[PDB]
């Protein structure tokens, strides 16, 4: 089910068939750790969102050759050395739908996003910014304020220390019938083999607005930044069929 795997030796040289762009390496680095080619994500104390002054994490986008715009999964592995402080959560990355803002406390009629966040104590959630002005039937899936979290009770302390945790996030567009979005989009999260699915999502308002990119942007919060200088390692970024 793997379509392609990002070669991190090409991360700032176009990413091969991933078409990687917008790399913000910051204080992070591609290196070798535990026999694997990884990105060492460096989170300085007080780093998080732009509201916080420190430097932390790294980002990139990709539109890989082979991206199924109607349904796709992205996957990666992350190693948290013992003692890492998860604070009260942060971002990994995920998929964006359409165009227009769908993060950063902004929404748009044309855009949505489906991201993984970590949580306190190494929990995981699905974290969604849905489009403005688009009907939803899932209670609280609202395009205002911050994103909407799902699965908090299913992945408590799922991210263990000193191990390669395996993460996946699947996104499946809703269908349209005579142009009306059909509230049959889906999302799923997998952490170390445990999968949870969310059904009945409207991901976009019209069939021209489909999955448009992978967006990687790892940082603490909001609203709390990294409480100390610390690192995590990410590896094995894959684009996979939606299962």
């Amino acid at each position: 089910n793997v379509i392609s795997t990002l070669d991190l030796n090409l991360l700032t040289k176009g990413g091969g068939s991933w078409n990687v762009d917008g790399v913000n390496m910051k204080k992070s680095a591609v290196t070798t750790f535990d026999g694997k080619r990884v990105v060492k994500a460096v989170y300085d104390k007080n780093s998080g969102t732009s509201a916080n002054p420190g430097v932390g994490g790294f980002s990139f986008s990709a539109v890989p050759d082979g991206l199924n715009k109607n349904a796709i999964t992205f996957a990666w592995e992350v190693f948290y050395p013992k003692g890492f402080d998860f604070a009260r959560g942060g971002k990994h990355g995920g998929t964006f739908i359409g165009h227009g803002a769908a993060s950063g406390y902004q929404h748009s009629k044309t855009g949505a996003s489906n991201r993984i966040m970590w949580q306190e104590k190494g929990g995981v959630i699905d974290y969604i910014y849905p489009p403005s002005d688009l009907k939803q039937k899932i209670p609280g899936l609202d395009p205002e304020g911050h994103g909407i979290g799902f699965f908090q009770d299913d992945f408590k302390n799922a991210l263990k220390y000193d191990v390669w945790n395996r993460i996946e996030i699947g996104t499946k567009m809703n269908t349209f019938k005579n142009g009306i979005p059909q509230l049959d989009g889906e999302s799923y999260v997998i952490v170390n083999g445990k999968k949870e699915v969310l059904k009945r999502i409207n991901w976009s308002r019209s069939p021209d607005l489909l999955i448009s990119r992978f967006d990687w942007n790892t940082f603490f919060g909001g609203p709390l930044p990294s409480p100390k200088n610390q690192v995590a390692y990410f590896t094995n970024f894959q684009m996979k069929k939606y299962e």
